[PDB]
């Protein structure tokens, strides 16, 4: 059964817990994998982690670097892993069919990603501008059969080319090229609302673009003070609902510490500094990293909407935590 | 197919053994998680063993903690482990559709049960009295597609505010408080009989309480002398068969081991301390530890009835032994 | 789907391999478990190596002893291997429907045989002389939804009493007690042919009794030189196609060394040592040790007769090889 | 559904990567087997990597020799592995309903394959010329239900007879022995085409041999300066498409280093040494090894064509390497 996403993002009041790893205590005697860059995605039948490796065991871009996945929760162990694809940078998501992963590998000045569907090789998109080609590292969002991802090539530190791709069984269909300067879109974190695709990404605030399934795209910056214009970084995650946004950040201006979520009813239009709720995922004595945002689906969850969930990496990589949004009484996770 | 829970419990002579994880033995070479609070609890299909884990393995309330299972008989094992939830106090079932699990997380003066239902999050309790939110640390019942569970928030030493739920699908749909002066309801033990909900709890004699599926609910004390009122402590359970009651218990009064079942065809509602029969299951000379009651029921068995089982902690833990029971000839266990 | 076995046992012309474990250099580095009496036995889907533990690994009666199997030829550890049941002596078997096993545990003197049938205990046999209740060891046969096995209990160097049972979806319907002054039966290897039940067993020449669905029993030795009455010892096996007989057996007549299979067209009935035909299953410079069979039923070879396949452990126990029969061109192995 | 196998090869533009082990980090401290002679095979599910062991782990001809499988990219691991036969010598492929395999063992001077149907012994070959009976060492070729062969017996180093089998459900139905002086076809590569199957061979130029269903053969040598007649070795591969050809081979003519592919627009009929496109698989300065092609049918990727795979061993054995054909843009990989 083809995935719809035709229904809103579901309202919530608050973050519940959902997944630990508990990796590191594990790998210290038994064979666990150094993990790197994980993410989560989910299919109709369940939600699964995954991550890249360099192929190596805990207490033990290259040619080497693998994609490889564990039931959410599960240790990311050799004998539980189950391959994917090769890659030094990747994304995967679920059509309702089967899974679509994209990996980009190869030579710097002339990287491919390998566009897998099933497990079948189905189509391959070459670097254009022939500088590190490279894509969300997060999950991919599917509306109606059809799946978008976000793909980038040039420098991290000035203007670089952006794509936008609609992907069909594995094959590229439709793409556009984005005309935005001064804009900077890496590592986006994309979600399905309504029949839309709304991606957050990071500037190396932050800035946005929405798009429809003809690839006719908006952008923007989130205007809250947690300007609608520009004002390195960290991948992060936001959500829309009208003009409140649920913003994810770290505790630290300096640093990367603590992990908290604020909702700002005004944010995504208003430039005032004001929220109404804060919420605490990690403490601030503790170290975070990487965030971003994944959904579970109705033909998953039995609601008639969309559940909004996120993940957070513990800093290679140590573990990896994971929340869902809930409309019941949550309290503050240090 | 959802589980009716409409039979009555089935008659039995004596117990015969089911399962023995013998872990302690394996974990001393390969990898084997340390395990605590273990409880069995059936699906129509299968038997499974749920623990609580710490994240650490043999021969190497806190935020690490987590639920996780294997299949009754298995090593606890990294690569085998099915996780289930975050929680440092935990219990699950079956509703003949998916799982049902309960897990309490946060802190000690605001802790929240975090309900799932196949994997998702579907609805939170908070801690209404904001003194350790805890619950039965074994099989929840569930009669007619919705389970029934009883969660205490309070003093371990005095007296405690005590909640009895109905959940369906994972969603809290009706809940009562009970009004039991001088009762005390920790650690309670769960099984149906003929659509009715029958739990024997730890007083820390034994206390008990039954209730509908409309949460009307009666309570007493078991009067057999193996007084109908009161008379520290261990979790544990007994079976009700009209005024007769088997109850397990250790073989000594000042420590916890040894472990014997007593039919008293009396003790019910009786006071006298006389029993017909008393079977072996651990003998005086080895540590036994916690107890508690789980089911199989005629979905999983094929029979006309529900049968009753128990498992014993064999003392954190080192072995989970387990007995069912039945009609035919069976004989002591040393 | 009921296993039938009314078709005649396959004929053969010699027979080829069929498994090998190689547990024992897997053993020395990575996780085994220390094996002992193991057999195989087949379902209408695959083949399964049980055996017992004492729960060790390898390069580390009781009440310990359990019952495990992982699927044919691989390695039986800890991380693969299914548990069925607690027992110091057990047998198993597929009625086409499930999994019957049958283990005995308990004292020397009250051991009780538990019935368990998918997992679930059906019923028990207690036993009836008070002195090591004990079971095949091997393949129980199932011709018609029912199965049957021949248990024993007295001494293994006189006269015991013997029963034959027949066992419906785990319960005990049927049961014969024996009467066979002089004769010895432990440790019966037994196959299903033409609806009748044909047994081989340890006289500590062979022994033999056949029997139909009502208990009907019939018995003698084989008369082959390699008398039709008597004339220690370990268990094996020997299969019968009209007068004549294939009979396993070692090359050494004081130690367990070598295995070669003898094929005496009248060896059933006749007392002549003359035979056909001789073909090498290891060579007498390899110890070798117990033998017994099993079968591959038509509901899984997808042929019209019974295919009969046999096993030689290899001394605990260090590994298990399988044959099984053909009628094509087949070599003799060293 | 039975594998039709009519379609014709699809064509390809380059090769993309499909897939590689890690296995030799990974075994550096868990537990992970020493590999030889690998392959690649695939079902209408799944792709699967087959070898051949010898029991021993990492960092720890022959009766001990035998043939096991992991899925596609997985480390081959004692724990993960599924048993297939016991041979020196071993081919495998898939029907379109279950698994053929066939399995060389036995003594140097009396070799028998094994024939495997479903884990179900079905047949066997016994060597004709009493010389090393040795197999393809790859994947069988799969047309309309029948999967095709082609076997040797004799000298390496001289001349041998070769006969080509055609299997249907493990029996072998159609043998045919070579009439083919001057030609060595040892350890054959094979792939179905249009109904027809063509085989590339090792002779210790490359030779071929392509037949149809009834065994009728015609042969030559590929005519390409990358003779038509002949001009040690290593197995390696071919693909026919009208008369140009995709020749695989390594870099260095004095050692097994690197690995190209060239395609030759008239090399299959032609003996010039011109090529329009060459691919880079294998630096120069990295070893390389044998090589052979597998096919992933229609039924497996759900397009009109047969898509051409194929694998490197990177030398007993270190890792696997594999890719698939695509008409998209791919780039050299060193
Ligand atoms: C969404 O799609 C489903 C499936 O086609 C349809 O039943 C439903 O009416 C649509 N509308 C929404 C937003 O639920
Ligand atoms: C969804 O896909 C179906 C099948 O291609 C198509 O007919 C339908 O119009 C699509 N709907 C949208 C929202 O594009
Ligand atoms: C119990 O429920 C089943 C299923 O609805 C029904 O067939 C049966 O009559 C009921 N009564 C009992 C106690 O068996
Ligand atoms: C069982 O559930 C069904 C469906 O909700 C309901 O109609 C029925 O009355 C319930 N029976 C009981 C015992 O509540
Ligand atoms: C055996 O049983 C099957 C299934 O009932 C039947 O079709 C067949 O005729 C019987 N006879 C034999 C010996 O094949
Ligand atoms: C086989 O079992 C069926 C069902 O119980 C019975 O009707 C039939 O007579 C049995 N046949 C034999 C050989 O006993
Ligand atoms: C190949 O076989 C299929 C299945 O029988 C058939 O539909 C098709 O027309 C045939 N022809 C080709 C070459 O596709
Ligand atoms: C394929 O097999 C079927 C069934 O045996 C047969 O009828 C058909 O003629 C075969 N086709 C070819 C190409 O041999």
């Amino acid at each position: 059964v083809k995935l719809a996403g035709n229904s809103s993002l579901c309202p919530v009041s608050g973050w519940a817990p959902l997944s630990k790893d508990n990796s590191v205590r594990i790998g210290s005697k038994g064979d666990v994998f150094v993990i790197r860059e994980p993410f989560i995605s989910c299919s109709p039948l369940e939600c699964r982690q995954f991550f890249l490796t360099q192929g190596a065991l805990l207490n033990d871009r290259s040619p080497y670097r693998t994609l490889m996945s564990v039931p959410i929760g599960s240790v990311p162990s050799p004998y539980n892993a189950r391959f994917e694809s090769i890659a030094w940078s990747a994304s995967a998501c679920h059509d309702g069919i089967n899974w679509l992963t994209i990996g980009i590998t190869g030579p710097d000045s002339g990287a491919v990603a390998i566009l897998k569907y099933n497990g079948i090789i189905t189509d391959t998109i070459k670097s254009w501008r022939n500088n590190i080609l490279r894509t969300q590292e997060s999950e991919c969002a599917c509306v109606n059969g059809s799946c978008f991802t976000i793909m980038t090539d040039g420098p991290s530190d000035g203007q670089a080319s952006y794509k936008i791709f609609r992907i069909e069984k594995g094959k590229i269909i439709k793409s556009v090229e984005m005309k935005a300067p001064n804009y900077h879109y890496e590592e986006c974190s994309c979600y399905p609302d309504s029949s839309e695709i709304t991606c957050v990404c990071r500037d190396n605030n932050r800035p946005w673009v929405s798009f429809n399934q003809n690839l006719e795209y908006q952008m923007g910056y989130i205007c809250s003070g947690v300007s609608c214009g520009p004002v390195n970084g960290v991948k992060g995650f936001s959500f829309k609902y009208g003009n409140g946004v649920w913003i994810g950040r770290t505790k630290s201006i300096s640093s990367r510490k603590g992990f908290e979520m604020i909702w700002d009813p005004n944010g995504w239009t208003g430039t005032d500094n004001k929220f109404s709720i804060k919420q605490d995922i990690v403490g601030i004595n503790e170290w975070s990293g990487y965030s971003g945002s994944f959904v579970m689906h109705p033909e998953l969850t039995g609601l008639d909407c969309i559940v909004p969930c996120f993940w957070v990496e513990l800093i290679t990589s140590g573990s990896s935590i994971s929340f869902c949004g809930v409309n019941s009484d949550t309290v503050g996770w240090s």
